[PDB]
């Protein structure tokens, strides 16, 4: 039995190897709430603690705001819910104790938390794989394999699709753990020797460098940030063999193509192409350095420390070779990327009149060449599009025409992104599936210095997914209480998120997105009109809304992860998404095979179209979110949280400020908040008696009636009866009660 043999590798790499004072976690600087020091408690009141700081000073904290340290027996628990003092620095502390012993996987209730070790740990060998084949969560130690295996067994046993919601930015090990999930499924889903899903495993993983190049960018927070969300399906036939894979992509931050904030970058692919292309490629596409393109030079950043964009281009090209893109398709792909940049170098100049003119036509001709369109047709389609009056030319002014040029750049880039996913799906999905195990990968919760419409949609997606988690926790907790016949009554945890979701997207009262859709069609609405309408509806009316005293262009939303303030500039223009038909007819006529598909395929083109009208981005956004949540509610969900230990790519250096910030955003701390309100610590009686038979007189270590023996210990210790409940198999304890009993045990054996 490797699981029970303590000489085994399983116990060496996945299990834990092992004073009287009381300490408390505290913040030396209260403004830095995630940086903690340990302090000794010295005095005690009815309402407070007094503790010594590391420098020897004395401090008072009210007992209701104190983050007590857990007794050492709690150090290394496989589930955070096993901690008695369940608070933020105590949870981080448990993570540190396990990280320094190379235990990178820890449960937090339903969550599997995975911290990137920045070093190879030998826990993914085939012997390891064998350990987890067929095992349930509580039979083995925390491991990504355990989540994969539980999901696989339930898929066949319940004949139900499964979802795996996973969070983590570049550097947290999310890509690695997703690859581990795929390879574990592939290992057990096939025959032990003759499984034949080797090519598909290669193509799924090689799909990632491609969408990373076109969909990831450098933000102020991360060098490789996913500006789109995706759902990856591991598909199975009815017998449980891997049958294929699919990728579903959600809205992309196409506004990033035309605009980047200071010190940020456009999507990687532009810098890869300009840096990695051959001399004959550059001339053919009329390329220059990033400095020479307005779409790449407005930010002051064109390179990433320690990232070679030419080397990255060869990796992306190689990836495209592998997933099936032909040389003709790859060259058309970069013609489009090259064309987009050329489009952005067009300078529309103010003519002597209302309409705009184009003095220099160099950029227009360079774009028409690589796109395969007629420069004159494009020129008029941009500056003099035709509308209807039972077709009427309409001369446009400068920014009216620059904005339509931008709209073409966004539509071109966005449709190209959808086409890449469709092409990758072509080699990944060649069989109708029976079941799927789906990996959800959305842009994580975001707080920039200036947060705009995109951030409200991103954080709203996380807000609804955190509620999805909270409701699932609720039903599993109810199941646990009645199976134990614990008389405790809690309301649905999902409803704590409901105020914030109603504020963003409710129907009556109308939420922010509905008020935005309304203002977008009101003739003379501005952004000032929009935010005023927002304040009128919500300031001092929705409890999660805030009208700031300081600024007149910002509104605040209180998410599960904290408060975020959104600047309202350009929300109406961002919500409106037109493309003039003259532009679309001009590119339907193109001589390039890939470009034509972008405007002729009713799936790539005609995306969220509405009978000769384009719907709003908020409308497009709600459509995708509602369909995702519908798919998700049919599945059995599992949750994985990937964490960056630090920002220095360093092994064995876990930093509280870095880690804690992520656990707030990814929902783990929200789950902690709910767990600590109830009865987290649940002990089988015989175990409680065995540990604490010596705190009460005349209690045998192995009592026949442990229920009675536990009541003896609790009564003798004068434990507050409000702090525990008696189950049929276990005793339920409130936060802190088990720690005090543990302390009492320490002192008594201290004295011995
Ligand atoms: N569990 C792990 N064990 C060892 N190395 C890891 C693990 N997870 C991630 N890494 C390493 O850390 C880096 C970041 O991984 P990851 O975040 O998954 O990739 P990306 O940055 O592309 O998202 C990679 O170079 C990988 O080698
Ligand atoms: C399930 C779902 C549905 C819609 C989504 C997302 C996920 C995202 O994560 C994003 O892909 C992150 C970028 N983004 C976005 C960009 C511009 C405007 C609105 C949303 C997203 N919308």
């Amino acid at each position: 039995n490797p699981i029970h043999d303590r000489t085994s590798d399983y116990h060496k790499y996945l299990k834990v190897k092992q004073s009287d004072k009381r300490y408390i976690w505290y913040n030396p600087d209260p403004k830095e709430r995630d940086s903690y020091e340990c302090g000794e408690i010295v005095s005690e009141t009815s309402d407070s603690f007094t503790f010594k700081t590391v420098d020897g000073q004395d401090r008072q904290v009210k007992k209701d705001d104190a983050n007590q340290r857990n007794p050492i027996k709690f150090d290394g628990v496989e589930d955070m819910s096993e901690l008695s003092y369940l608070n933020e620095p105590a949870v981080f502390h448990n993570l540190r104790v396990r990280y320094n012993q190379d235990l990178i996987y820890t449960y937090s209730g339903l969550f599997l938390v995975a911290v990137n070790p920045f070093k190879r740990i030998p826990i993914y060998t085939q012997e390891m794989v064998d350990i987890f084949k067929g095992r349930r969560r509580n039979e083995v130690a925390p491991h990504i394999f355990a989540i994969s295996d539980v999901a696989y067994r339930s898929m066949l046993d319940d004949r139900q699709n499964q979802s795996l919601l996973i969070t983590g930015e570049s550097g947290a090990g999310k890509t690695e753990n997703t690859k581990k999930v795929i390879q574990y499924l592939a290992s057990v889903a096939g025959r032990n020797q003759a499984n034949g899903s080797g090519v598909l495993e290669q193509q799924i993983l090689q799909a990632n460098p491609i969408l990373e190049a076109f969909g990831n960018a450098k933000t102020t927070r991360n060098n490789n940030s996913s500006r789109f969300g995706k759902f990856i399906e591991i598909q199975f036939n009815s017998a449980g063999f891997i049958s294929g894979a699919s990728i579903q992509s959600y809205l992309l931050e196409k506004s990033r193509v035309v605009f980047q904030s200071e010190t940020e970058r456009n999507y990687h692919i532009f810098y890869q192409l300009l840096a990695g292309a051959t001399a004959e490629e550059k001339k053919a596409l009329h390329l220059a350095g990033p400095e020479s393109f307005n779409y790449l030079n407005q930010s002051g950043c064109v390179d990433i420390k320690g990232v070679s964009d030419s080397e990255e281009f060869k990796i992306t090209r190689q990836a495209m070779d592998i997933v099936g893109f032909s040389q003709e398709e790859q060259m058309s792909i970069f013609k489009i990327i090259a064309g987009i940049l050329h489009l952005g170098n067009i300078k529309f100049e103010k003519g002597a009149g209302e309409g705009a003119v184009l003095k220099d036509k160099t950029a227009l001709n360079a774009a028409s060449t690589v796109f395969g369109v007629n420069p004159s047709v494009l020129e008029k389609a941009l500056m003099e599009p035709r509308i209807l009056a039972g077709l009427v030319a309409q001369h446009l002014n400068v920014e009216k025409s620059s904005s339509s040029r931008d709209a073409l750049v966004k539509a071109l880039y966005g449709r190209l992104f959808l086409w890449l996913v469709k092409k990758i799906n072509n080699v990944l999905c060649q069989e109708r599936k029976a079941y799927f195990i789906g990996v959800l990968d959305i842009s994580g919760f975001e707080i920039f210095k200036v947060n705009s419409f995109e951030q409200l949609c991103i954080n709203y997606t996380n807000e609804k997914l955190q509620q999805f988690f909270n409701h699932h926790m609720f039903k599993l907790e109810q199941e646990e209480y009645l199976k134990e016949k614990i008389n405790w009554t809690f309301i649905d945890f999902g409803l704590d998120s409901q105020a914030t979701i109603d504020l963003i997207d409710g129907r009556q009262p109308p939420g922010i997105l509905a008020l935005l859709d309304e203002q977008s069609v009101f003739p003379n609405a501005t952004d000032n009109t929009l935010i005023t309408k927002l304040h009128s509806h919500f300031s001092k009316k929705n409890a999660k809304y805030e009208e700031p005293r300081f600024s007149k262009t910002e509104f605040g939303v209180t998410h599960y992860a904290g408060q975020v303030m959104y600047e309202i500039q350009d929300w109406l223009e961002k919500n409106k998404d037109p493309l003039q038909q003259d532009l679309e007819l001009c590119f339907k006529d193109s001589s390039d095979n890939v470009v034509t598909k972008l405007f002729n395929d009713p799936n790539i083109a005609s995306r969220a179209k509405k009978g000769a009208n384009f719907i709003t981005v908020a409308a497009q956004y709600k459509e995708q979110l509602a369909s995702l949540m519908a798919t998700l509610e049919t599945t059995n969900p599992h949750f994985v949280r990937c964490i960056i230990p630090n920002n220095k790519q360093l092994p064995a250096k876990l930093e509280d400020k870095v880690v804690l910030d992520q656990l707030r955003c990814n929902g783990v701390l929200e789950g902690i908040r709910i767990t600590r309100k109830g009865f987290p610590n649940r002990i089988i009686y015989a175990d409680f008696v065995k540990r604490y038979y010596l705190l009460a007189p005349n209690v045998p270590r192995d009592a026949e009636d442990s229920q009675k023996a536990t009541d003896a210990v609790l009564k003798h210790l004068n434990i507050d009866p409000e702090q525990y409940r008696f189950g049929i198999t276990k005793i339920f304890f409130r936060a802190g009660q088990l720690a005090r009993i543990e302390e009492a045990r320490e002192q008594r054996l201290e004295s011995n």
